[PDB]
C-alpha cells in the first residue's frame, strides 16, 4: 500500500533543513512544505520530479503546524488541493488582516515589558524581517484529536501541543510509527514558540506545562518511530522524552537560582542563558519564566513596563 518518502527542504533558518513527507497512497498526500522562499520551492519541484511527480500531482496536503518552515509554499499547490491542519491554522495561513494587527501589537509590546533592546529588534531587517516566509492561504479541512484524513487511512491525528498551539502530529497503529513534526525533535530541544493570545483567548495552557505534557504522552504511546519536522527519526522516545524533561527542569533551576543572585528582565535573563545566540536567534527564556510564575515559583514586579523577575 503506502510508501513514504522523506524530502529534505532548505529553509533559511538555523535548522537548514525541514522534512517533509510525500506518502503515495490511492492518491499523494505532502505532509509540510517548506518556507515561501524560491530556494524551497525549487528544491520541492526537484525532489518531486525525481521521484516521478509534479506539484500539481499533490491532492492533499497535511500541516504539523502553521510555522513558515511547514506552510510556507502552500500557495504553489493545485486549486483541487486539500488543505488539512489544526483549525487553529486558519488565521496565520490566511495573514487574516486582524489578526497580524494583533500580532504586530504583541510583539511591540512583548518587546517592551522584556526589555529587548530596540537595537536588537527585527526593527527594519535582520537579513530577514517576519511572516515574510509564510503562506497566504486557507484550510479546506480541520482536524483535531482522534481524527482521520481522507488520503491518509492508517494514521489517526493526535494534538501534541506545545511547540506550537497548532501542532499536531500523525501516529499509525499498525506499526507505531509517528509523523512527528516538531513536538519531538532528536538533536535539538523544541520547546514553546512564544505566540500572541488569539482573540478571545481568556487563557491558554501554561505552554512549557503543556509541551511537557505532550512529551509524556508521547512517551505513553507504543511509538516505533517518530519522524520528524527535522533532522533524523527518533528511536527512543521514552529515553528521549526522560532527557528533556531533566534538561528543562535543570534550566528552571538556573533560572531560578540567577534571578535569585539579581532579579532581572526576561531580556537580561536571556542573555545570562544565552550568552553567544542571544545576538544570532532569539528564543525562550520567557517560556521558563512564565514556568516557574505560574507553579508560583517567582514573581514579576510589574510596574515600570519592563517587567522585572
Ligand atoms: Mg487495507
Ligand atoms: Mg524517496
Ligand atoms: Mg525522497
Ligand atoms: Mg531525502
Ligand atoms: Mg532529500
Ligand atoms: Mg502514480
Ligand atoms: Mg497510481
Ligand atoms: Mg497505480
Ligand atoms: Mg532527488
Ligand atoms: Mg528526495
Ligand atoms: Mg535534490
Ligand atoms: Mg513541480
Ligand atoms: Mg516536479
Ligand atoms: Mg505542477
Ligand atoms: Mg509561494
Ligand atoms: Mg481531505
Ligand atoms: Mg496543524
Ligand atoms: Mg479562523
Ligand atoms: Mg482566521
Ligand atoms: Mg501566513
Ligand atoms: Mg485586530
Ligand atoms: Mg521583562
Ligand atoms: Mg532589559
Ligand atoms: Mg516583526
Ligand atoms: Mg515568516
Ligand atoms: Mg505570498
Ligand atoms: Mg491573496
Ligand atoms: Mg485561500
Ligand atoms: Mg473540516
Ligand atoms: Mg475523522
Ligand atoms: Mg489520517
Ligand atoms: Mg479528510
Ligand atoms: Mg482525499
Ligand atoms: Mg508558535
Ligand atoms: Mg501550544
Ligand atoms: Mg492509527
Ligand atoms: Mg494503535
Ligand atoms: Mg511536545
Ligand atoms: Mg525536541
Ligand atoms: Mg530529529
Ligand atoms: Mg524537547
Ligand atoms: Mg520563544
Ligand atoms: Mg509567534
Ligand atoms: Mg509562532
Ligand atoms: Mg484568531
Ligand atoms: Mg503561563
Ligand atoms: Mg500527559
Ligand atoms: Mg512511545
Ligand atoms: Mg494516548
Ligand atoms: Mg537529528
Ligand atoms: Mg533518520
Ligand atoms: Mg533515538
Ligand atoms: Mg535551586
Ligand atoms: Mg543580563
Ligand atoms: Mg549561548
Ligand atoms: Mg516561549
Ligand atoms: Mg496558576
Ligand atoms: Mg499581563
Ligand atoms: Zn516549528
Ligand atoms: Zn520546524
Amino acid at each position: 500500500m503506502t510508501v513514504i518518502h522523506r524530502m529534505e527542504i532548505p529553509v533559511p533558518f538555523a535548522v537548514e533543513t525541514v522534512n517533509v513527507f510525500l506518502v503515495e497512497g490511492e492518491t499523494l498526500t505532502l505532509i509540510d512544505t517548506g518556507t515561501n522562499t524560491k530556494e524551497s520551492r525549487l528544491a520541492l519541484e526537484k525532489q518531486l520530479a525525481a521521484l516521478g511527480y509534479k506539484v500539481e500531482d499533490i491532492e492533499t496536503v497535511v500541516l504539523t503546524h502553521h510555522h513558515a518552515d511547514h506552510c510556507g509554499l502552500l500557495d504553489i499547490f493545485s486549486e483541487r488541493t486539500n488543505i488539512v491542519g489544526h483549525p487553529w491554522n486558519e488565521p496565520w495561513i490566511t495573514q487574516n488582516p486582524q489578526f497580524i494587527k494583533r500580532y504586530q501589537q504583541f510583539f511591540l509590546e512583548a518587546s517592551v515589558q522584556f526589555g529587548v533592546p530596540e537595537v536588537l529588534l527585527p526593527q527594519g531587517a535582520l537579513l530577514t524581517k517576519t511572516m515574510i516566509y509564510s503562506c497566504k492561504r486557507s484550510l479546506t479541512h480541520t482536524v483535531r484529536e482522534g481524527d482521520r484524513i481522507a488520503s491518509l487511512p492508517e494514521f489517526t491525528v493526535i494534538e501534541t501541543p506545545g511547540h506550537a498551539s497548532t501542532h499536531i502530529s500523525l501516529y499509525r497503529e499498525r506499526d507505531g510509527v509517528l509523523i512527528g513534526g516538531d513536538a519531538l525533535i532528536g538533536h535539538i530541544s523544541s520547546n514553546p514558540i512564544l505566540e500572541p493570545p488569539y482573540e478571545g483567548e481568556i487563557e491558554r495552557a501554561q505552554p512549557m506545562l503543556q509541551y511537557n505534557e505532550t512529551l509524556k504522552r508521547l512517551a505513553r504511546m507504543n511509538i516505533s518511530r517518530v519522524l520528524s519536522g527535522h533532522g533524523e527519526d527518533v528511536l527512543d522516545v521514552v529515553g528521549l522524552v526522560n532527557e528533556r524533561l531533566q534538561k528543562q527542569e535543570a534550566r528552571a533551576f538556573k533560572v531560578l537560582n540567577l534571578l535569585k543572585a539579581q532579579p532581572m528582565t526576561a531580556f537580561e535573563v536571556c542573555v545570562k542563558l544565552f550568552p553567544t545566540l542571544y545576538e544570532k536567534q532569539l528564543p525562550l527564556t520567557i517560556s521558563e519564566n512564565v514556568g516557574q510564575l505560574d507553579f508560583l515559583a517567582y514573581n514579576q514586579q510589574v510596574m515600570i513596563d519592563k517587567s522585572s523577575k
